[PDB]
This record gives C-alpha cells, sequence and structure tokens, in this order.
DNA sequence: TATGACGCT
DNA sequence: AGCGTCAT
C-alpha cells in the first residue's frame, strides 16, 4: 500500500524534431518552407526513395519509403530536396551536422542520451528540484506553458484545438499541488516549463521545431511525445496511465512494435496496454521470459526504471549501402571498389570524430548479404582497425569477406552480393 | 525497394 | 564472437 512504488521518482523528457531532414532542407532552401515537400535519396530509379516528408505533404498521404515518382501522383506539387551523393552513394552529413547543433543545445539544460541522430531523452530530476527551490512556493503560470498538453484533460463537466488545450492545462495548474515539494504532478508541471524553455532555445538557435513528451521514464515520455506533434510537447501524468493505456495498441509503446508485442497479443490474446494488467508478473515471465515479465508487469502499470545514459556521442559509425536485384555486385573488381568507396567515406567520418570527439575507434566490422537471404544480414566479420587508411580498411574488409566467394572462376562473385556495410566500434580515448 | 543500440548465445 | 531484434 505505502510499499506501493509507482515509479514516479523520476522526471523525464524525449525531445524530437519534427519531419528532421525537411527542417534541414528547408532551412537551407526558403523555396521549401511551408510547402509539400520530401527528402529522397538518389533519382534515377522512380525518382529516388523518400525518407523524410513535411506535415504539408503528409496530409496528401506522402509516406516514407515510397517512390518519389508515386509521391507526384498524390501529391502534384510536391516539392523535393535531394541528399547529397557522394562516392557513388548517399552521404548524410547535412543532417549529422544539424544533429549536434541541436544535441548541444540540449546539454546546457541537462544531460541527454543520444537516441537516435534527431531525438534526445533527457533527465530533469535535478534541474527541477532546482526551479522549485527558486520559485519559493509561488504558483505555475498557464503562460510558462504556451504550447503543452496535459494528456486526459480537459475532462468533466469550444472546438478549436487551441481552446481544448488551454482548458486542459487550466484544469491540472488550477488543481496543482504547490505546498508539497515532492508531489509528483508539480514535479512534471516544472519539468514541462524547462522543456518549453529548452524547446524555444532549440527554435531560437537553429530554427529547428520539436515536439516533446515529459513523463517519470522513458517508455512514457517517448509515447507522450507523440501524442502531439507537431511543435508541441505532452506531459502525461501518472494518473492519466490508466485511461491512456486501455484503449492505447501494444504496438506504440517502444520495443512492443515487433515481433515480442505479436506474440504478446497472439499468446495472451489482448490488444491493448491495459489488458496486461489482469495478469501476475510470475505468469508473464512464464509466457515471455523473467526480464519480459518484469518489465511487461512494470510497463502497463507505467512503470519503467530504464535510465537515461549521459551518452551524447555514438558507439558505433558506419556506411552501408544496397545493390538490390539485378545491381547485387557479382565481379571482384565490383566488390573492391565499393569497398573501397564506403572505406573512403569512413575514414572521413573517423578523421573527423577523432579530432572533434578525441577517440579512435579499434574494430572494424564487415557485414554483406548475398542474393536469396531473407536475413538483413548474412554474414559479419571484424578485424583489427589501427590505421584510418581507407585502402588498407577496404584491403581488410575483403581480406575477411572473400572466403564467401561460391565462384571457382576467380575473376567472378557468387552468390552475388546484395549488400555491403563497413562499421568502425570498439572507441579508445585519444 | 542508410544508419544505430542492444540482447542472446 | 556472431547472429537477431527493434528502432530512427
Ligand atoms: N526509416 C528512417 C527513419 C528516419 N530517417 C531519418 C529521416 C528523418 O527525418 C530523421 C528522423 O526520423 P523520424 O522517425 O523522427 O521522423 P521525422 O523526424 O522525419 O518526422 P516526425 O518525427 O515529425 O515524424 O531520421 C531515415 O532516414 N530513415
Ligand atoms: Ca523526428
Ligand atoms: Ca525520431
Amino acid at each position: 500500500g505505502p510499499h506501493m512504488a509507482t515509479g514516479q521518482d523520476r522526471v523525464v523528457a524525449l525531445v524530437d524534431m519534427d519531419c528532421f531532414f525537411v527542417q534541414v532542407e528547408q532551412r537551407q532552401n526558403p523555396h521549401l518552407r511551408n510547402k509539400p515537400c520530401a527528402v529522397v535519396q538518389y533519382k534515377s530509379w522512380k525518382g529516388g526513395g523518400i525518407i523524410a516528408v513535411s506535415y504539408e505533404a503528409r496530409a496528401f498521404g506522402v509516406t516514407r519509403s515510397m517512390w518519389a515518382d508515386d509521391a507526384k501522383k498524390l501529391c502534384p506539387d510536391l516539392l523535393l530536396a535531394q541528399v547529397r551523393e557522394s562516392r557513388g552513394k548517399a552521404n548524410l552529413t547535412k543532417y549529422r551536422e544539424a544533429s549536434v547543433e541541436v544535441m548541444e543545445i540540449m546539454s546546457r539544460f541537462a544531460v541527454i542520451e543520444r537516441a537516435s541522430i534527431d531525438e534526445a531523452y533527457v533527465d530533469l530530476t535535478s534541474a527541477v528540484q532546482e526551479r522549485l527551490q527558486k520559485l519559493q512556493g509561488q504558483p505555475i503560470s498557464a503562460d510558462l506553458l504556451p504550447s503543452t498538453y496535459i494528456e486526459g484533460l480537459p475532462q468533466g463537466p469550444t472546438v478549436q484545438k487551441e481552446g481544448m488545450r488551454k482548458q486542459g492545462l487550466f484544469q491540472w495548474l488550477d488543481s496543482l499541488q504547490i505546498d508539497n515539494l515532492t508531489s509528483p504532478d508539480l514535479q512534471l508541471t516544472v519539468g514541462a516549463v524547462i522543456v518549453e524553455e529548452m524547446r524555444a532555445a532549440i527554435e531560437r538557435e537553429t530554427g529547428f521545431q520539436c515536439s516533446a513528451g515529459i513523463s517519470h521514464n522513458k517508455v512514457l515520455a517517448k509515447l507522450a511525445c507523440g501524442l502531439n506533434k507537431p511543435n508541441r510537447q505532452t506531459l502525461v501524468s501518472h494518473g492519466s496511465v490508466p485511461q491512456l493505456f486501455s484503449q492505447m495498441p501494444i504496438r506504440k509503446i517502444r520495443s512492443l512494435g515487433g515481433k515480442l508485442g505479436a506474440s504478446v497479443i497472439e499468446i495472451l490474446g489482448i490488444e491493448y496496454m491495459g489488458e496486461l494488467t489482469q495478469f501476475t508478473e510470475s505468469q508473464l515471465q512464464s509466457h515471455f521470459g523473467e526480464k519480459n515479465g518484469s518489465w511487461l508487469y512494470a510497463m502497463c502499470r507505467g512503470i519503467e526504471h530504464d535510465p537515461v545514459k549521459p551518452r551524447q556521442l555514438p558507439k558505433t559509425i558506419g556506411c552501408s549501402k544496397n545493390f538490390p536485384g539485378k545491381t547485387a555486385l557479382a565481379t571482384r573488381e565490383q566488390v573492391q571498389w565499393w569497398l573501397l568507396q564506403l572505406a573512403q567515406e569512413l575514414e572521413e567520418r573517423l578523421t573527423k570524430d577523432r579530432n572533434d570527439n578525441d577517440r579512435v575507434a579499434t574494430q572494424l566490422v564487415v557485414s554483406i548479404r548475398v542474393q536469396g537471404d531473407k536475413r538483413l544480414s548474412s554474414l559479419r566479420r571484424c578485424c583489427a582497425l589501427t590505421r584510418y587508411d581507407a585502402h588498407k580498411m577496404s584491403h581488410d574488409a575483403f581480406t575477411v569477406i572473400k572466403n564467401c566467394n561460391t565462384s571457382g572462376i576467380q575473376t567472378e562473385w557468387s552468390p552475388p552480393l546484395t549488400m555491403l556495410f563497413l562499421c568502425a566500434t570498439k572507441f579508445s580515448a585519444s
């Protein structure tokens, strides 16, 4: 009863940039602003594959992982920006550099966990305690939360979406609990005020807009962030969880959007995250293993302990390129030349990482996919990485894969390779 | 039809 | 060490 721990100890936020690559291209070319546009890789085959879509283009049905030519059928006016192409492949430097712009601003407020190229988690527990000590005992104005949604509000006893927002926000604040410095709901509100500021700083200093979620753990923050995209942040309180989860498809919770989540649905015979509450921890552990059972048991109650790991920099640096279908590499000269092209971009990126971040990678991993193989990776081998030389790395990458060539005729290469991937890991300080 | 983090064995 | 899962 009192020994019920409710996972309200932390204040955690997930910040995520709205249509990130599109914003980056639109800062650079003002003509793309406020217009249906998408970002594509390559152009010859079907106009290129789309990887990012503005919200105006989304109104027409334009999605990621779609050919530009098909996109132009749903949206004739759609504008396109192309990813920079280097050494025969896509080069994403523009977007990685835009990312450190954002991560460095976010780092001044709290320590972040780089989660992707455009999203970071933030643990605001410490920042919130201090704000509570400066706001003495004085209340929190709705003017401090100009873009915040309180999930599940308004409730109880105006039909444009901004009027709703203030109604729920007023309800939340007018019932707030400012006399207690340990009230979890008051802490989420202070965290939300901090994130409004974080988000105004990112836009002030990059011109990029984002959404955020604020709650007690990474999972809820992440789910919360997506409730009011774009350019809005959503506070998900501990108390909103039973209603929020009662109709939430299990696949929507982070790590349940794949196979494990599908077997939760098929085995247990449920649909929504809330239905998990009727199962005991021992039942769940028998169904899915000690780790999954324990984590499933806590999570449907809104409790999750996976911490915000202080890590602003990737553990891994890698380049890949698919050669699907008839483009599959089928000679020794092809395989070596693309390994060289990949090795060359990787060396460009590693030298920059060494100067910037005072570290060197020590292991090189070569992954390949042969033609006729449902698995995304067919083979993965590693060797030492001792000089940032592209000709050595491509040589070593070949040496460790050459054994995979079926063909007895030595000049050709079978089975044809549909994918090459070089990857620098095992960093050491420098 | 380009990337990164982590678990399991 | 190497494969599998889950995500942006
Ligand atoms: N399968 C993917 C997913 C993402 N990205 C890149 C392009 C995106 O712009 C960026 C961030 O991905 P998101 O999943 O956050 O989606 P967006 O940021 O594009 O838009 P939004 O978050 O508003 O949906 O990462 C990619 O190249 N391939
Ligand atoms: Ca995003
Ligand atoms: Ca994202």
